């Protein structure tokens, strides 16, 4: 089955602008996040079903993570993807889905609605520790994109 967790975060960047930057996560992420070295398309054209391979060098040792693009809704500022392979994925999980939806902020910013879905093998409830890592990962990407936009205002 599926275990679901919601999280909400705010930004000072307006949603249309953040969303445009998200589309460039593949090039933005390696620059901002020290451990991320590259993001490469294994299969597909960037649309749903696309598989991406992230190369990371935590410590001094290389690691791969695999993402699958699930859906996009540009009009509603949504990007959804799943972790589908790599040591990030525990054996009790078929996949971990990260959904991001941006809405308008009261003062010219955005509200990020982050949804985390764990598809477990035999309805294995996620660990306090596992979730913690998942919450941090989703929050980390959002901050990486936001940070790039705030640091490079002419870009978007
Ligand atoms: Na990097």
């Amino acid at each position: 089955g599926v275990f679901t967790f919601e999280d909400e975060i705010t930004s000072t960047v307006p949603p249309a602008k953040l969303y445009n930057a998200m589309k460039d996560a593949d090039s933005i992420t390696p620059k901002i996040i020290d451990d991320v070295k590259s993001v490469e398309i294994v299969e597909g054209n960037g649309g749903p079903g696309t598989i991406k391979k992230l190369t990371i060098v935590e410590d001094g040792e290389t690691k791969f993570i695999l993402h699958k693009v699930e859906s996009i809704d540009e009009a509603n500022y949504a990007y959804n993807y799943s972790v589908v392979g790599g040591v990030a994925l525990p054996p009790t999980a078929e996949k971990i889905t990260f959904e991001t939806k941006l809405v308008e902020g009261p003062n010219g910013g955005s509200i990020g609605k982050l949804t985390l879905k764990y598809h477990t093998k035999g309805d294995a409830k996620p660990d306090e520790e596992e979730l913690k890592k998942g919450k941090a990962k989703g929050e980390g990407l959002f901050r990486a994109i936001e940070g790039y936009v705030l640091a490079n205002p002419t870009q978007y």
